[PDB]
């Protein structure tokens, strides 16, 4: 028993990091086209995503987080918060220390942790085949090292770059779609030909023509 263990039952009307955790877990099912917002607060957009959650796995999709729906996040959930098929060393081919970005090391892991927990739901629904990350985190170095943008979210910890996999390119950018990725960048969009590029963070820019998207 490690990470962070639920004491009780959540449902709309409750606040706190209980509710906060949950959320963080959640993350990856927003809707099509919509991103949830970590506040702590548990109101109908997080009733919603508990219910997709609960969908996805074949518990009763009530919108309620009972000891059922702890019992499968704790099988999703690693030593160090992390979701089984994702890895903090995965998302940082750049350093060891998480330092370098436009925001602190521990901003950086957080904002990190939420792309894992979306990945994780969209791996999921793909159908449970491994999803290849070929980077994520990017100090400011690596990312000048990379010729990436000034304003690039991956210096932020929010976003990750994906390989083909099993899936393909474009597979993979019309899924992240629907699992809280506000920034989608692939075939067909300059430079990412060779990759599905995926953020979280505000404002929604979606580019992969050849995608269709
Ligand atoms: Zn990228």
């Amino acid at each position: 028993d490690g990470c962070y263990t639920w004491s009780g039952t959540l449902s709309e009307g409750s606040s706190g990091e209980a509710v906060r955790q949950l959320q963080i877990r959640v993350a990856g099912y927003p809707g099509t086209g919509a991103q949830l917002a970590i506040d702590g607060q548990f109101g109908p957009a997080t009733k919603a995503a508990v219910q997709r959650f609960q969908s996805a796995y074949g518990l009763a999709a009530d919108g309620i987080a009972g000891p059922a729906t702890f019992n499968k996040i704790y099988q999703l959930q690693d030593d160090d918060c992390t979701p089984v098929n994702f890895t903090y060393a995965e998302l940082n081919r750049c350093n060891s220390d998480w330092s370098g970005g436009k925001v602190s090391a521990a901003t950086a892991r957080a904002n990190a942790l939420v792309t894992m927990w979306k990945l994780q739901a969209m791996r999921h629904a793909m159908g449970d085949k491994p999803i290849t990350v070929n980077g994520g985190f990017r100090s400011v170095t690596c990312n000048s090292n990379v010729g990436g943008a000034s304003n690039s979210r991956h210096m932020y910890g929010h976003a990750a770059d994906l390989g083909a996999g099993s899936q393909g390119f474009c597979a993979l950018a019309q899924a992240a779609r629907n699992h809280g990725f506000t920034e989608i960048l692939g075939p067909g969009y300059p430079g990412h030909n060779d990759h599905t590029h995926v953020a979280g963070g505000d404002g929604r820019f979606w580019s992969a023509p050849s995608c269709g998207i």
